[PDB]
């Protein structure tokens, strides 16, 4: 695309990550909520709540995806790029799948609401963020590849990178401790267990909005080296 | 007021009728979702649309009061007119004040709900909607006193007033029977009780929006009359 | 206003016109439908499709009061003109209540139907329809003063007055015949009369088009000469 | 097809559920409106209604067994597989047809109605629901045998399939009773009991939503799964 | 005052409300926000987003003053009565004295911030509260009092002071309490003090606003009553 | 006077604080502007902001004296205060006069302006700052008299008060700096020697505007501690 | 664009100027109040001031790309002056895209505040004002050029032509020595460092309001020279 | 417009001409006081008077342009008067952007004064109201076509015209002298050439606010005959 194009989508990006920061503050909110008072419609409520931030997230990564189609078109596309590029649009569709799924299962829980179904409805999220971290991965490995395909010297960007290798590995710990409570959980659901579960998923996607900042800071570093 | 204003406010006070209408079928749509599936996030759902469309008809209400004020102003007051717009300008009043009661009782019971606070809300709400009743009294005696006044023979307008004297003692018949079977609840609250209450409250909030009905035809006829 | 918006309103105008045609062919032929086939719900739905086409007539006097109004403040006003415009601001505010009145009763005829709910609402659409009548008199009042005022001297224009003013009193002599029927069936309602009558209020719709289209020609020929 | 194909597929999917869910409320008020002031041009808008919310279920299985061959080509054809898209495209085929049939029946009983027709309609809606039921029966067949070809072992999708089979069965018994019910409205028809036979047709088209809605949960699943 | 004023002034009360809680959400964040990143810069902005929301509690506490001297004067003065307004007007006058007390070293903080500064804020923050305290306890003794001399027998109202007269002593023990831990920091100042601290801070505001909450209750009661 | 008095004038103390703070701002641009790009407009034009800084302080000084008057009125008068009043109503007094030769002077000197003119102006500014000076001590005099007549023991009190007479001696120190190097200038007059020593005066009234802060924290406490 | 828009954009842009000198006035006035009582929240604080300073010079520039745009389609374009033009609108984005990054790391630097991150953040800054002057540098280079195309023969154009050159080569000689200090830093980084440093920035930015003084006295000549 | 707006605009305009006349005998006083003690300080600031009388005259040649336009608008355009507006309406803009100019340069003399500054900023005056002249002209064109399109036969406004003729010639011979001197200061700059200079500026003003004294007049005229 062209630098207004590109500019006009990092402005888009920026409005996203200001919404997703939002979004993550009043999340946080109404789990300290959930946390003092308890009770079966402010957890359905919460896991709601939970749906639409996932729901801005995954927009988030729309965008990103998008700004990636226009540098790489920008920059030209190489053998490495062009398979991480297909692994990315795949994992953007499986990403509107697994989004779907969860909104309609989300409809199901409210409608029907008991412990099971929360318990069901947990597990899904937390498989809805695991597809989002492998969403990450993709956009983190297309954009280690571009500056490598750049050459780009910029230390600045270096140690960017260094920081979003950083996150990625902490985003897979954070993963593997989520699906191990969340095997806990399955095991012995209790509302005390649910409070401590929804807590922990807040904590990840904490960690994955840290991730897609330093995963801006990448693309604006980039966009600026070009 | 002007033709003008007049003729627009009674268009807004229409697109009121056509919104309340609308909220009172979604309304009667998740009265039967909930008879059907009955449960506690379920109930506190229903009572928060209540809530919403309880203050969808003050809103009616006022604009009501709104227009009765520019066609009295066009016709000129009376003894009894001016005292029956007192009443009325007080009852109008006395309305914004048990909408932020409920609106308040509401939102504790959202971030607080159990079945005693699902109790003490659908007794506010009894009372609310009889507060709406009053007004509605009101309202209809100032249009029984503006058709006496101007010594209107229009026979349309006559029926019309039949029709309106009707539907407010069906009214004051339906609020009564409404405060009884409150009072069986408050005795004997269950959730079975709370789903055929929840039931006798739409019933009620029907015949008020049939008496709002009644009461922008006689608007309507007196503004042609005039 | 300037000749582009005279002209872009005139498009409008003869827009409305062609809709309007349409519209009246439609009626008629449902009109055929009921006399051949004549059922309670044949009944119902002719009367709504009646409504919407009195929505019609009434746009395009509202389309055609506004051209007026341009084309007055092109010309200036005069004393005589001035009181003509007053009386059309007051006739057309009264056509949009009496067309909400239509409608609301419309909607209550449709959830409730029975032959006296018919006779009520025919008697309803003969009113509106004379309100319709009273709003084309004074429109071709105005078209009068407006030729008298400039003392325009085309035969055109002088021609196509004679037919405006014998196309009003036509309207008129329509307009008394439709009322003396209507009081006929509310003396003696029937199928059978619910039958003629919506064809007798059939001839006269088609009247009001006429007048529409002489009032149309009378619009553009004024101008044409200024 | 790709996966971009498969995923706006089923957005499409899921949109027309919302929309299937908002026309089953819909449809679920004019059930309680017919029923508190049931009328003969009640019924015939009631039944019109329920065509057109008949034609979005046809519109929903059209989707469906789009997203089925594009999810076949995609892992492959068997010989079980493709005897049971033959019997599906089968399906399509006479549901198209019956779609047609019942649409022209409509229209006669608008323009000619009478208890016998309403009759008689009732009779091609529960013979037309009776398609449907065969057309959901032969695309859980196939997602059955989509999922054991697979040799899928998410514990998910066996729940998942679980549902499938228990709407199914439940389907069933549902389209027998209202076949019987059916066989008692044409041996005693009566006005109270069209209407009591048309509440029990809309509490069958809401078990058809629940399968589909539980069917759009197997595709989600497999196609995530794959 | 009149019932247009003293309603007016109620929603302005309960936008204040509004206002409070989202203010009370906000400071909750970044309270999270401390204490998982705490920083010097983090404690001078946080301490001066508790001085803006202790701003908005006093502006509540001046309109809730305001409604009362309205309530008082429609129901009439009583020696006790008029002995605890007069209490009252002077804590109001307290009250702004230690706003801007506050808001200044406020600004010194901002302009020459250390640790020592940190606790001498903070003690100064506690000491504020505590004013505001005192002040809800006057409030509370006048709505008591106004309760008692109307003579009121309305449960509802009864219920609604029983919450307030046991959020009084909450709020007393709360006060204790926030007081014995500053009494603490000031022997023993660290920045994990600090951190702890500021967090028991934000609890004690979140029991004032939860007073706050039971006031409006009672206030709205009473005007309903009279 | 009365707590609504004593309040209101805290008020307008604080507000009279802001607006000296932000005009200390502004005379710290424009000496910053002057440095740069010294001229003879120039030092006019920054004489006379010197000038309208200065009336502020005098406003302030003077909102002082009435709040002192009307605390001590609170408390009672006694010995060593009503003796330290009426030395201040004196120095009050004298900087009204002051500063009316102050402005008459700076007239001058911008009808009229020379290097000769800015020196003897400035030895003026030097002059009418002494005398707020000695304001400055007998308010502090009178501030340290009404703690010690009350016999308060709050130790933010003591504080706040050692602070103080540190500030005092501060403010001597520096004012005879002040003295010292204005001697200089009248010696050896220059235009390097004007901005350094202009300069060198607002560095002189930032010192003043501290003591007016720290004066305002003890009136502060004062007025809480009685 | 006409007249009227020229003309309207030139009142926004000398609005914008005049925000820019204010700006730059308080910029001083906290870099002095920084200077004399240095703090790490005042190290923040004044770089936040920094980055709001920033964006309003980048809104400037973005008016005056703008204005030159209506001017030269005015005139109308040329061969350098087209490759002008779109050299300044890729450097018009490449501003907007430094600008989100400044205002993401100063997001970054506020929330998690260090020694090392001041440094980083200063160094952020000096790169986001080289990339102001290029633009600034481009701005001028199409100046020269429209003057040079017009053939304009004013004295008063050329006289601020030679104002315009000096001033982008002292921005040229000031912006290099930024970048050398700014290399001192990064080797040898202190609070000391960090506050000589924000002082030689803030120089910079004052002669960045300069060079923009200068260009607007241009567009206005060309403007009436036109 | 209507005679509420002409005659509420000529309000305006009769408000602006006092407030010029005030306007210019403080001018004419700051002009002798200069010439009896000149100083450059002095010099600054009656240049700075005569900015700010320069926009006063420029409101009152925009309250004159929209009057004009109102009046038009009234009478009806013709070719020659809407050629005449438009070059009006060109000329309005020239002279906005022209007084942002001179405001400019204004504040370059008051922050860096010289000689050379003081003859550049007085050249750019004269400039300036030689734009104020041709303003005045074309509105004189514009009343003068105004008056020849009505055919006005008014002795009186024959007799304000030939004042207007005579006032629009003299002020191009009073402009012409004014450059010529303007000429000789550029030519041989010195502090008694600057008053002598200022002087002759003052008594051209003056001769300007003649001219919108007699344009005044011809207005009322115009207005009064229509």
């Amino acid at each position: 695309g062209s630098e207004e194009e590109i500019a006009k989508a990092l402005e888009e990006l920026v409005a996203s990550l200001a919404e997703l920061k939002r979004a993550t503050l009043k999340l946080l909110v109404i789990t300290e909520e959930l946390k003092k008072n308890p009770s079966e419609s402010a957890l359905v409520s919460h896991n709601k709540a939970i749906v639409e931030h996932n729901a801005i997230i995954v927009e988030n990564n729309r965008i990103i995806a998008a700004v990636l189609e226009l540098i790489v078109r920008a920059v030209g596309m190489t053998d490495e790029i062009l398979l991480a590029l297909l692994e990315l649009k795949a994992s953007t569709a499986r990403l509107k799948v697994a989004t779907a799924l969860l909104r309609m299962i989300t409809e199901e829980l409210k409608k029907n609401p008991s412990e099971d179904a929360l318990v069901e409805h947990n597990r899904a999220i937390v498989n809805h963020n695991a597809i989002i971290v492998e969403n990450n991965r993709i956009i983190a490995a297309v954009l280690e590849l571009i500056v490598r395909a750049l050459n780009l010297t910029d230390e600045e960007v270096r140690k960017a990178l260094e920081e979003l290798k950083a996150s990625t590995a902490e985003l897979k710990r954070a993963t593997a401790s989520l699906r191990a409570i969340t095997e806990e959980l399955k095991k012995n659901p209790s509302e005390d267990a649910l409070v401590e579960h929804n807590r922990a998923i807040v904590e990840h996607n904490a960690i994955i909005v840290e991730n897609n900042r330093i995963i801006a800071l990448v693309l604006l570093l980039i966009v600026l080296a070009i």
